[PDB]
Order: C-alpha cells, then sequence, then structure tokens
DNA sequence: CAACTAGGTCACTAGGTCAG
DNA sequence: CTGACCTAGTGACCTAGTTG
C-alpha cells in the first residue's frame, strides 16, 4: 500500500513528518545528526531517486528528504488519529 | 475565550489535568513521571529548554521540570465541574 | 444525572543495533 | 554505509469514578 515518498520503497511508517522506508527514514536521521556534508554529485544534481538507484546519490538523496518534507519539527509520535 | 492550551508546549488542552489545564501528551506525560521512579537522563543544553508542540519530546529532563514548574502535582486534582 | 477527569491501553514511531 | 528489527517511550481514545 503507502510507499515511501522518497525512493518509491513501501513505507514503513510515518516518518521525520512524511510516510518513508526504513532506509530513508535511517539515512535520514544518520544525515542531520551530523551536519557533515555528502561529496557533490557528478551529474547535474538532479539525480531521480527509486528504490533502485537511491544509495547513489547522497547529495541528492538527502535534498530530495529536505524536498519532501522530511523534519525534526514534524515528528508526529503516537496513534494515528 | 476558547480553545483552551496545554500550560507546558502550548499545544491544545484536553482537559484539566493534575491541577492545570494539559494536553493528553504532557497529561500522561506526567502520570508517567510520577508514578515511577523514572529519573531522566541529564539535560543536554544548559537546563532551561523551551518547550513546545514540536520540541517538547527532546528534552525530557526540561519537560517534567516544566510540568512542576506550571503547577502538576498529584495533590492538586479536581474531579469537579 | 450530566459535564469531567485519573488511569489504563495499545496503536505508532525515534533511536539504537549490527549483520550483511 | 545501509537498512531490518527491537525496545523504550509517546499520546489518541475509553471508561470507571468522582463531584455539583
Ligand atoms: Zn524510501
Ligand atoms: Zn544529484
Ligand atoms: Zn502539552
Ligand atoms: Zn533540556
Amino acid at each position: 500500500v503507502l510507499l515511501c515518498k522518497v525512493c518509491g520503497d513501501v513505507a514503513s511508517g510515518f516518518h521525520y513528518g512524511v510516510l518513508a522506508c526504513e532506509g530513508c527514514k535511517g539515512f535520514f536521521r544518520r544525515s542531520i545528526q551530523q551536519n557533515i556534508q555528502y561529496k557533490r554529485c557528478l551529474k547535474n544534481e538532479n539525480c531521480s531517486i527509486v528504490r533502485i538507484n537511491r544509495n547513489r546519490c547522497q547529495q541528492c538523496r538527502f535534498k530530495k528528504c529536505l524536498s519532501v518534507g522530511m523534519s525534526r519539527d514534524a515528528v508526529r509520535f503516537g496513534r494515528i488519529p
């Protein structure tokens, strides 16, 4: 049913204010718990991301996350209303 | 003067819990803190932390301080009208 | 009795692991 | 570095019990 609004994979829950997979989620937290910048992207930084190529572009995977809406200020603990 | 506010995180108030207008969240969070030996792991950003809807869950320490600081207490319960 | 609230549950999910 | 799996919490919903 519901699939990750980042790489299209099956969503594991409502994470960071967005319906995402365990992969993007984990990667996402990992990304902000360290403002550390991933290397730049070789191909005009518009690397379309999918279940298959997500791990290819870190700097775009990350932006995508930001782009879709994933934040610390968007966490919805609890039960689905 | 409707839609009273949880006097801790400003979130909406579901009622008058433990002596003060609170939200299910902070409400549950309180009876949970006292009804246990629960001793939260020390604060990180200079015991002060702002508590609001978005961040309330980040520093457990301050949150509890905040509750106690607004009046929440087991002895001030009002089952009235 | 009717407008309320403690308490209890249990559906959800950050965060932390650690084996590929 | 990534992502499957757990666990300690979080808070939306209910209901037993308490007042006016
Ligand atoms: Zn994903
Ligand atoms: Zn890119
Ligand atoms: Zn609150
Ligand atoms: Zn704090």
